[PDB]
């Protein structure tokens, strides 16, 4: 009896709020953006409510599935995703819409959607960071006085596919919560949350960034073991180490997020750069002192202490730095 | 009585202009494009007007929320964003539209939209710049004689979310204004403005750009303290420092905005490059003078002054440059 | 008699399930993304079923072709692609839809669609890896009690275009299968699968990555055949070889997948890098020992063993590593 | 009286052609793509014509504004942009359409559109080039016998926003013209043209490209003043200068247009590269001659002329090249 | 008399096939993608057929042009592009559709469309390659028994714009062909082909890639003319040349197509790399032999043949390689 009723008014229009239950199955997590600070998810969204205007006579007490072109002729709750950037409903080969109605008016409605939603990421410990994210569901036009939104089975209303995986992150700790939201100009609304945690894998970053910089720092210590008389052997080695470290730094910066603070990897890289710089300065000082001594001996007419002490001081300083660093950012 | 009226005509058609009030809540600022000089904002837009054709009997003077499919059967204000590049209305899971009507005909109409709009950025002080942006709302079809547009609550009609954030900028000073606009061929219209100010964070740029250039300039000064007899040691240091500075400049230029004037960072980088070039020329001059002196000695049959004066002159000049630069731009 | 029936209800509504057969012809395989882990396909999809509501009088028992605007007036199966990211129906110059009806109600329905679908990839043997993929077809609203989905001709139902070719992969082993799916809140559904296997071509990687690293290792081995007394000849060669290998590694990393586990190419490149590093350290040790001996003889007042042994030891270790590597990874 | 007419037929159907006037205001120039040779423009397009089927009684002879849903119910001129690649009408918060009708049937119709259209470009003088572009408006379905398209006022029909600007170009000389177009299979049509000129800002390219190459040539000239007995000093400087120039050329080539002819900047860069190459060859010749003479003198048992002549010849040749180059391309 | 007919059936439904002629004017060739293997074209597509149901009384025997909203109420041929990736019809400021009807029922129907279509490119001779491409037009629903598709004027039915051009290719030899296509499940269909040939310009590659590799190979040959006693001159030169060649190869490989076989440019580049490698090995051999002879002289107590032989062998071998290469690949 579609044609006999006005479906621009909710069930119970003018009376108490109508309960609407929600059930979600998560299908996949498609991508994460560190410059845009958002994520994309595909899910099946289910609604439960009753409308006495949709009853029909039957002897079986069983639900029937209808084509889905009928959805545009009846009242349907208006859910939307808060703090989202873009979304759409899949529609091949037809709209991905299910409608099942029982003889007493109970309705099950189901959509397949894709949502891109924002989140606040902290990179102060990158690439050792851990992030938390949430997707928020809320009705748009109806306040809690007209429509009451809740999880259909409480904590049991959220399911996930076994094939959910991201190549760069470990996904854990799915759960659901609720909260009441307030708008100064419209009223009070009930929000539903889907929360989860992401843990990044660190092997790639270690192998591609920490390994080369440490190797170049250790290469800069070769200079201390070379006879100081070979100036065109010790100067080129230091300057080439500086050039290699700078090129590595640029190549790494080509792929990094940009924030108003500095990530742990930046601290590591610039400490290595300063170490190489100080090695070059030390050799310059040694050469100057040797020349001065030669001039004084001419006027009057072995390993230099600085080299033999730096051979111990430099490795100790780097080892201490690494101990503190991997005790803090473990 | 939707079917009993013609809603292609405005309320008060043929008579005085109909007042329309506006109220905006800002949800987020998504991105800033320095190449295209624009920004993307998501907001809630609310309209207020009275229409006697939409009155209905009641007892409680309370507004009732209707489905939202009636927005295409009644008259609605026609507003658009001026100097925008693209925009859309969110439509998952349905159109994000609210409609509330009071018994006497007062209407509340609400939309959720995403808009990309342009702004004129001045990069002459980059990366220390400050920009002023604005978003403009105006009616399209109706001049001020047909439609009167104003802020609903004065300067209290703009609200912002606590989660507004940008990774590169600090946002401040949201406020609203009005101004009359004129088109030669159509008439006079009234604009509404939303203004805000953006200030860039500078630590990332300092560490990634200013620090390595200073370090390379300081490394170019070691040549002054090395014995002038070691030509195959002093020449490679200068040419390698020049090469490293060139690679750093290229890597920096890869990510910068292009303008017909110079930004502060380019001034700093090219002054450093000139310093390294001059150091190479100084060693060339010393070598030539030494050779000439030796030739004179042969035909007749200590530290060269240039080095001992350059060791003082170069750091003093660079410090003077840094003082002037960081007093001008700070 | 389109106007005499209600086509919001399936044929057999209230009774046994309606059998629906499926045929597919694959037209092309468009692209593969190793970052988002998906593939794009264009195919022709065909549906077969009977509907006695679509009969008409005739003497020929021959199919008639109808315009295709009639598709939106009649009941049609609602197939969708499981685990897909986006899809669309081509619509130039009109919708690519065919409708062909026999006098007794047998219906042939055909669409041209493009689908992007996700697939999990294992990159541990990259670039020698073999990948498998599948596309899944299922009904959205009807369970196996309402709709019976099957392959129309069993194994003969899948045809492919002669022109299917990807520049990076060899495509083989197309075949089909079926499985029964379950959703905890809706019911049981029958899934159809299209399976295929990809084999990557390896010539490009052999030319671009393995060759330069081997050449650089053999170039670094030159150091052991140069007289050890030429320190400013032997040190620069090693440090420049390290710089070149780092440049090569960065250039290769620019185009490689990022996973938490190590790929074969990364193992090869970093083993080569360590070989060069060890060569530099060996020369440093030789220089130090020579200087120590000279000082000892002065206090008391030919080829060094290490170089002679390294000329044999280094190539043998590299050849053994290569044999192991190419036995493990084929 | 919309419902009493058939609006598939133009006014005057079967008789003389209906005149249509056009007036345009340009709002912005959004972007320019040198790779694809196109530009993006946003404009307001206005149409003027008379249709007596749209008359109505009135007492004040004043134009009235209608909702804009009526455009789809009445006849409208069908203008399109020739040689465009894509376009759209802005539709937030509704279609940006104005419709004003006078009591005697005169109609004003106004659209806000964004068009991307091609502009052919000659890069032979890049980056000192000047380009011209045009946007073309034409009727699709009606020939000059059915529709007469003209500029509503003349040269005064084009207005531009005060804020139109580009980050790379100076915009000048907006004006209009008309021409008659012919299609072999359909007929003759009127075209309207909007013409403008773009001139590039040179400074950025000068500083980023010409300055480094000149500095590197002047650095390669340093070799001529170094004592010819310092072979391990003179060879590295030349080879490192060549490497630096190659790196600069690659970094610049990352950003340049690709055409079948040669741009000016390529001429400058490759001439500089040839100069550095020649400097290296001259040093090689000097060393060979010195060794030959030394061997002859030993068997029998000052500055070399080539160096003293190169010190004069190289700067003079480069200065002559610059004097010619900056005169040809002005 | 639109409402008096059922236009869901083709003209002649139940009888012989209806002839449809096709006429095409090509407006532009917009882009070519070598990574995707496709191209984009904009064209005007014209159809001719007769329909007695569209006859109307008249006195002038002339064509009448209709609005184009009638296309959704009458029967229209269903052409589509085979092996296409995406396409659309331009719709600014309205649908770019023309419809003309003669009194006897003959119809001219015209569309302006943009199509992306695939092409199998062969890059063996890149960048000296020549490619052929085609665009295919076919009906979707009607077999050759129901609809006869043919060129309206034979080979004179294809016209091309005078402004068609591509920056990287020369376009030649537009012509048309036809063929009969078979589908195993549906039937036989007529296809129309639009052919063209593309020739790549090679000046860009000759300047950017071949020239510097030849220059670096010739720079490697300088070492043979340098006194062999200057080891720290001849070793650094070779290693720096190797580094420069590797950087050049990386920079050019950054942008080139990837295939399972080797392109001509990679053959040239890697042969050059091998030449530089062999020069380094030759100098190492010379140094070792000289040291061995000096040791023999010590135990007993001119230019080396290898260098003077290589001064002839290396240039001649490179010349032979170039003569063969430029004779095979033209
Ligand atoms: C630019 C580079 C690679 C380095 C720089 O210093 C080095 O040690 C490298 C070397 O290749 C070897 C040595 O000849 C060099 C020189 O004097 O400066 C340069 C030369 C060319
Ligand atoms: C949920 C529901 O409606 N259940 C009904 C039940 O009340 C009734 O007794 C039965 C009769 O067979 O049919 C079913
Ligand atoms: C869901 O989990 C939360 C975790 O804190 C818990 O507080 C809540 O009681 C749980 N609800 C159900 C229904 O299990
Ligand atoms: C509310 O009702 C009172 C009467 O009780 C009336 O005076 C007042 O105008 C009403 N307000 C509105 C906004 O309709
Ligand atoms: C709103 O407040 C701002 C605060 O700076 C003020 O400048 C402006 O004049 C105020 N406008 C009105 C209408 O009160
Ligand atoms: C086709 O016609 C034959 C008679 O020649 C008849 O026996 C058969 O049932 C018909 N088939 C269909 C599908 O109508
Ligand atoms: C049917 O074909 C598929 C193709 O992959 C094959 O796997 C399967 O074994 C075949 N089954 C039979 C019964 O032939
Ligand atoms: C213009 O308007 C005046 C009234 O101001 C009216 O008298 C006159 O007839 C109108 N002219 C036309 C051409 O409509
Ligand atoms: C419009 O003005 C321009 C100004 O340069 C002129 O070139 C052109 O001929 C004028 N056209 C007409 C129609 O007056
Ligand atoms: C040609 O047109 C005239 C009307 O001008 C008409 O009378 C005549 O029948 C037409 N001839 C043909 C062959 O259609
Ligand atoms: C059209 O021209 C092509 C050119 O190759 C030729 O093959 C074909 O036979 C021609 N057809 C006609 C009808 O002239
Ligand atoms: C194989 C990875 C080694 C990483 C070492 C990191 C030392 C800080
Ligand atoms: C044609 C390239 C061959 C590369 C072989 C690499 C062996 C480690
Ligand atoms: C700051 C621009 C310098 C340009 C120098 C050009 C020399 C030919
Ligand atoms: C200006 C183009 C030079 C091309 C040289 C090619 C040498 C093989
Ligand atoms: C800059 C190093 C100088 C050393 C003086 C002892
Ligand atoms: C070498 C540091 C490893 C740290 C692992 C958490
Ligand atoms: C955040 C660092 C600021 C430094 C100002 C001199
Ligand atoms: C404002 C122009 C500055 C140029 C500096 C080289
Ligand atoms: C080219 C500069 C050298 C200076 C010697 C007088
Ligand atoms: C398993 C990690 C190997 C790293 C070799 C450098
Ligand atoms: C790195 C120096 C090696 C010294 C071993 C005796
Ligand atoms: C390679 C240059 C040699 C010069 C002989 C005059
Ligand atoms: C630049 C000074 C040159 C002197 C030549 C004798
Ligand atoms: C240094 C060349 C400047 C040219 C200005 C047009
Ligand atoms: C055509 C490929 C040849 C490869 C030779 C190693
Ligand atoms: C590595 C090549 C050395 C040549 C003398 C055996
Ligand atoms: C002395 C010049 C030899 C040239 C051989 C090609
Ligand atoms: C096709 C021209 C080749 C020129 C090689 C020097
Ligand atoms: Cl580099
Ligand atoms: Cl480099």
């Amino acid at each position: 009896r579609i044609d006999d009723h006005d479906f621009s008014m909710r069930p119970g229009f003018g009376g108490p709020a109508i309960p609407v239950g929600v059930d979600v199955q998560v299908e996949s997590l498609d991508s994460i953006s560190e410059v845009d600070m958002d994520f994309t998810m595909t899910l099946y969204l289910r609604h439960y409510w009753k409308d006495e205007r949709l009853s029909f006579p039957s002897t079986n007490n069983l639900s029937m599935t209808f084509d889905g072109r009928l959805v545009k002729k009846i009242w349907v709750p208006d859910m939307f995703f808060v703090h989202s950037k873009r979304s759409f409903i899949h529609d091949t080969t037809t709209d991905n819409v299910m409608l099942r109605v029982q003889p007493d008016g109970k309705v099950l409605y189901s959509l397949r959607v894709t949502v891109t939603a924002m989140c606040n990421m902290d990179f102060s410990r990158f690439p050792l960071d851990t992030q938390t994210c949430s997707l928020e569901i809320e009705s748009y036009a109806y306040t809690e006085d007209d429509l009451m939104l809740y999880w259909k089975k409480g904590n049991d209303s959220l399911k996930t596919d076994e094939r959910i995986s991201l190549s760069q992150f470990l996904i854990q700790e799915f759960h659901t919560t609720t909260k009441l939201a307030f708008y100064s100009s419209t009223g009070w609304y009930n929000r539903l949350y889907i929360n989860f945690t992401l843990r990044r894998h660190i092997f790639f970053f270690l192998l591609q960034t920490y390994f080369p910089a440490t190797l170049m720092v250790m290469l800069s210590w070769v200079s201390f073991w070379i006879d100081r008389r070979a100036v065109p052997a010790r100067v080129p080695l230091g300057i080439t180490t500086v050039l290699t470290m700078s090129t590595i730094i640029t190549g790494v910066n080509a792929s990094m997020p940009r924030v108003s603070y500095i990530k742990a990897v930046d601290i590591y890289l610039w400490v290595s750069f300063v170490f190489v710089f100080l090695s070059v300065l030390e050799y310059a000082a040694v050469n100057y002192l040797t020349t001065v001594q030669e001039r004084k001996e001419q006027k009057l007419r072995d390993t230099h202490a600085i080299d033999k002490y730096s051979r111990i001081i430099f490795p100790a300083a780097y080892i201490l730095f690494n101990l503190i660093y991997w005790s803090i950012f473990s």
